[PDB]
């Protein structure tokens, strides 16, 4: 495992370090976006939650495509005004049902090293 806790203040700098391989050991859901909502990673364990098969959302947009739940002020909109603020820092609890069981999710999103990325962090609660 990639000994990492979800919510840590410096995960940035960490997750930078780390390749496709590293991202999969991670305890909680990881999910890399550019400013545009276009997937760019996507580890297995946010795939052990969504049903979904990393490979095949890699390139898809999020919002839009993948996960139209999150096409909200609630999070999308969160989303959009870091994008466009040049930072993002928020944590908060949503519900994931598209073409699933409705589960309850911790969510994190954190602009990263990178100037036009940001991550998605997912965990249960
Ligand atoms: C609503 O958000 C639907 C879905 C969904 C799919 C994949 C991931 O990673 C999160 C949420």
């Amino acid at each position: 495992m990639e000994h990492v806790a979800f919510g840590s203040e410096d995960i940035e700098n960490t997750l930078a370090k780390m390749d496709d391989g590293q991202l999969d050991g991670l305890a909680f859901g990881a999910i890399q976006l550019d400013g545009d909502g276009n997937i760019l990673q996507y580890n297995a364990a946010e795939g052990d939650i969504t049903g979904r098969d990393p490979k095949q959302v890699i390139g898809k947009n999020f919002f839009k495509d993948v996960a139209p739940c999150t096409d909200s002020p609630e999070f999308y909109g969160k989303f959009k005004e870091g994008v466009a603020s040049g930072n993002l820092n928020t944590m908060f609890e949503y519900t994931f049902d598209y073409q699933m069981t409705p589960t309850k999710v911790k969510v994190h999103m954190k602009k990263a090293l990178s100037g036009d990325s940001y991550w998605v962090f997912v965990k249960r609660v």
